[PDB]
């Protein structure tokens, strides 16, 4: 049971309980207003407690996707947009400046609400802010944040792909090709996005999907199985050997490895022309 | 320039090179058709080569969000939709059944095109498929895939959070609360996605966002800095101490820790009510 304010680019959802002057709670890391609901109950007889799901979280919905620069660590799009959400939320519920509390990164949003929309602010509270920009040692703390985020975003992935490599016995050539960075940064950032997506939304769902041997036998005359000449011993060739074992469907060898169609396009094509040309 | 076919919930983009019978190439992990163009160049005098950007990748775009259950590892929404795209693409490019080659996860899409839309297949080729469902050792390979993806998705995040709370001296009760797993498999998936979004899209961007001490001093009578009585020594209280030392803006102690509003709501309210009630 949530309220909705439609705004530029999002349906902003929020709880509202009580009577009197409006009191907006801005969540921190958890991003959602439910975490203030026991606090609201203790306040609903003095303030109209409004507790927001910030537009990227919870029951709030984006109506158009984030800009691609939002992943840049010095992008200001999201913090400024959250702060404008709170100001428009205030302006839609009150004709007076309102009370505001933010906690942790939510208190940083609160700082930007006061900076950019001081006319909506009656009183404001910053509960344990982690912003570092104005500290004498801002650099130390910014560098810690950057390096721990970098570790999280990269280490486990690198290890897991190598573990995939040994477990599946991927050929060296494929391994280097399949894990080579892009010459640009716009192409390099996309490639982490894409790999993360394949991992969460493709590999498990597709490799355990609803194909039976019976499906191949039904139309056996149509099917060729292809094994690369440079990827012998790898797990997908064993998939083809098993299909062939149980169905009789022929295996054709074709040049290159798992990526043979671009490792060796000429020889790849010569085989496809022999089969189908 | 690429070609476009508009389907339910997606605009599907694809390269088209050559003439002759239609030959559809379905990409695996990289998900885009460009990887087939050097091959397409070798076949263009024999086939109308069609190299697809599957709908979640490349120059294709969704026109509706993925279903929330698509992150479920047992989901078959994506593989079915991909298979249905290829069938629709074939039907839009030929009145005769066509030639189709899929590679790796793209060969799995090709298998579902055959199962569910055999009417569009003249011949089909499965290049190095990694599907395990029908293998006699299926449990082995399914559980390897599940474990390695899970490790990739969770391991470095669990380590980095632990490093974060220790660099920042987050209170034990707070670290306990902010890492506690959700109580459902579906709750944990969203918890993971939420934390992963916060790390990539919020922590660096907000904590180094453009706020200066003069932004506070300009409205000093409006502000209260709040420190939890149970999170002493933690980095955010250090931030508040600095703001206070430089601007004289008051620090008020409020019960609980970084999550005090939920940890002790009664005592948290009593302070707020002292402040603004
Ligand atoms: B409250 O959610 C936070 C306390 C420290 C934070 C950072 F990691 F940004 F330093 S966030
Ligand atoms: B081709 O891109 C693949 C070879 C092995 C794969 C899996 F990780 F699923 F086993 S995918
Ligand atoms: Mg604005």
């Amino acid at each position: 049971g949530m309220e909705t304010l439609e705004l530029q680019g999002a349906k902003l959802r929020y709880h509202q309980v009580g009577q009197g002057p409006v009191l907006i709670f801005i969540p921190g890391a958890n991003g959602t207003g439910d975490i203030f609901l026991p606090l609201a109950e203790q306040l609903k007889d003095h303030f109209t407690v409004v507790a927001v799901d910030r537009r990227d979280y919870g029951e709030s919905e984006l109506t158009e996707p984030l800009p691609d620069s939002a992943s840049n660590p010095d992008s200001d799009y999201r913090v400024k947009r959250d702060a404008q959400d709170i100001a428009e939320l205030a302006k839609s519920l009150s004709d007076e400046p309102v009370y505001i509390l933010g906690s942790s990164s939510g208190s940083i949003v609160a700082m930007h609400v006061l900076k950019d929309y001081p006319e909506v602010v009656k009183k404001i509270a910053f509960h344990e802010p982690p912003i570092n920009t104005f500290l004498p040692d801002s650099t130390y703390w910014k560098d810690k944040n950057d390096d721990i985020v970098h570790q999280i975003l990269t280490e486990g992935l690198e290890k897991g792909m190598k573990t995939f490599g040994e477990t599946l016995n991927i050929a060296p050539i494929d391994a280097k090709m399949m894990s080579q960075p892009a010459d640009t940064e716009e192409g390099r950032i996309e490639q982490y996005k894409r790999t993360m997506f394949w991992l969460e939304f493709e590999i498990r769902q597709y490799t355990h999907s609803n194909i039976t041997l019976d499906d191949f036998t039904k139309y056996s005359d149509k099917i060729t199985l292809l094994n690369g000449t440079d990827s012998r011993g790898s797990f997908p060739q064993d998939v083809n050997f098993y299909i062939n074992k149980e169905t009789g469907i022929p295996i054709v060898d074709i040049p290159g490895g798992h990526l043979g169609y671009i490792q060796k396009p000429e020889g790849f094509a010569d085989v496809l022309l022999n089969m189908w040309g």
